[PDB]
């Protein structure tokens, strides 16, 4: 049988509609016929998929001559970030790229960005149309993803870039997003208006980036934190050669890309999920009082560490939202599964969800169901038992007897997780502080996720209620 085949109705088509619009029930239906192990064909290929913490570790930690990351992503990402970065390169390029950026993350750096995001959030809320007036509705995607974009330039990107989403950045952001369009999924190459339109803008930023750079280097100063004025020195290489403006350049886009798109979907679901929970967002808001004051002064990297309950309100969004749901790798050599017969095959790709251990049973109880508290079992923004490994950069815990990795594990894990938990926990503090939020009228619960896209979101337009506190 190699890997049970999955029965379903067509080829090439295969079962991927199901995948489409719902990879988790897919996946558990799936389980519940033909257990951790299945496979079905999306598109053109044999995805092999693993279930289980033993289906995660096996996937991501597999050994790097067995499982290739680049080849399965690098057409669809490379025309949008750039060529040299990311999946551009072998992966020993891509770990010290990585641990460039790490080395960008240091502690002294995300203290600097609190008071900038704290900044740009108030900011927002007093000069954006979206919130004016005591009692409202908005638009919570659109209103989220410019506060994140804002966010996330100013600290991370810098202030010109910041400047420039005021002109010009908007736009090609954009263009550019459309680089990540289910078509692209098969036909990336094909110049498609698109397609064009996605070039275009990656060029055009690019030449951005580079004058900003350029601009620098002409003055060639420093001024506080980004990872900007930070990869104009973490130039070098072990070669010895410092990383070009141009490799600066695309490691920025892919920054701006990743970020984005990542915690604009995750922030959503948070206000969303709080819109449901009136309870939670008063007891947050209890817990800044209790915590920090009465006085309620400015949120700090020190204070905000205090807000246990935040924190959890973001563990628990993350366990049921977080955007990535199929983490998946080329097969380049036969391997053999420890426990079974099955063997997998070169022909295949194989697929990991650890969003499917996220949500199961055993591994939490009720798992549907979002309940911050579930959590007052223990909370780690930095987590847990297992071996740190490390490969480039840092000591990665690839552990993986966890059933929950947000955020992954092994040599391809998120060196945004910190950066994503500032950004996110500060973002809601604010926000709690500012606002209450309801669902308009005789709307009950949320929104469905949309898996159409690269990353997942809430599927529709929601608007919800606010209201503002004094
Ligand atoms: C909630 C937000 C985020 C989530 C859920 C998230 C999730 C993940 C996951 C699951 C992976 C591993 C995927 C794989 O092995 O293919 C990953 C890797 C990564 N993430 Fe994130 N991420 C987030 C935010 C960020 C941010 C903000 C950045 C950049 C600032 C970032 C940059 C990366 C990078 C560079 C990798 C490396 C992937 C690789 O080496 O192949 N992420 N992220
Ligand atoms: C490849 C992509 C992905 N992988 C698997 N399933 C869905 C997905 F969108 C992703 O892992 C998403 N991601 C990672 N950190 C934030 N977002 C990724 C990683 C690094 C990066 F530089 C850009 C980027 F999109």
């Amino acid at each position: 049988k190699t890997p049970p085949v999955v029965f379903h109705w067509f080829p090439f088509i295969g079962s991927t509609i199901s995948y489409g619009i719902d990879p988790y029930k897919f996946f558990f239906d799936c389980r519940a016929k033909y257990g951790d192990i299945f496979t079905f064909i999306l598109l053109g290929k044999k995805t092999t998929v693993y279930l289980g913490t033993k289906g995660n570790d096996f996937i991501l930690n597999g050994k790097l001559r067995d499982v290739c990351a680049e080849e399965v992503y690098s057409p669809l990402t490379t025309p949008v970030f750039g060529r040299h970065v990311v999946y551009d390169c072998p992966n020993a390029k891509l770990m010290e790229q990585k641990k460039f950026v790490k080395y960008g993350l240091t502690s002294d750096a995300l203290r600097s960005y609190v008071p900038l995001i704290t900044d740009e959030v108030e900011s927002f809320v007093k000069n954006s149309p979206a919130f004016q007036g005591h009692k409202g509705v908005f638009d919570v995607c659109k209103t989220i993803a410019e506060i994140t974009i804002y966010t996330a330039s100013r600290s991370l990107q810098g202030k010109e870039v910041r400047s420039k989403f005021d002109s010009t950045f908007a736009e090609l952001y954009h263009n550019l997003d459309m680089g990540f369009a289910p078509i692209n999924f098969m036909l990336p190459w094909a110049p498609l208006p698109h397609n064009r339109k996605r070039d275009a803008a990656q060029r055009k930023l690019t030449e951005t980036y580079m004058e900003i750079i350029k601009a620098r280097r002409q003055a060639g100063s420093k001024k506080d934190s980004e990872d900007m004025v930070w990869n104009l020195m973490s130039c070098v290489y072990k070669n010895g050669t410092p990383v070009p403006d141009e490799e600066i350049a695309h490691m920025m886009i892919a920054l701006l890309m990743a970020g984005q798109h990542s915690s604009s979907s995750t922030a959503s679901w948070i206000v969303l999920r709080l819109a449901t929970r009136p309870d939670i967002m008063e007891e947050l808001y209890q817990e800044q009082i209790r915590v920090l004051g009465s006085d309620l002064p400015p949120l700090t990297y020190d204070n905000l560490q205090k807000l246990d309950l935040h924190a959890k309100v973001i563990k628990e969004t993350l366990r049921l939202h977080a955007p990535i749901h199929s983490i998946i790798r080329a097969v380049k050599n036969p391997m053999a599964v420890d426990g079974t017969s099955y063997v997998i095959p070169t022909s295949h790709n194989v697929l990991s969800s650890p969003g499917v251990t996220a949500r199961s049973e055993e591994h939490f109880p009720n798992p549907l169901e979002w309940n911050p508290h579930r959590w007052d079992e223990n909370i780690a923004a930095s987590a847990e038992d297992d071996e740190k490994v490390d490969y480039g950069y840092g000591l990665v815990s690839k552990g993986t007897n966890s059933p929950y990795l947000p955020f992954g594990a092994g040599r391809h894990r998120c060196i945004g997780e910190q950066f994503a938990y500032l950004q996110l926990g500060t973002i809601t503090a604010v926000l709690v502080r500012l606002f209450r939020f309801r669902n308009l009228p005789g709307v009950d619960g949320i929104p469905d996720t949309d898996y159409s896209s690269l990353f997942s979101k809430p599927l529709g337009r929601s608007f919800v209620e606010f209201e503002k506190r004094h």
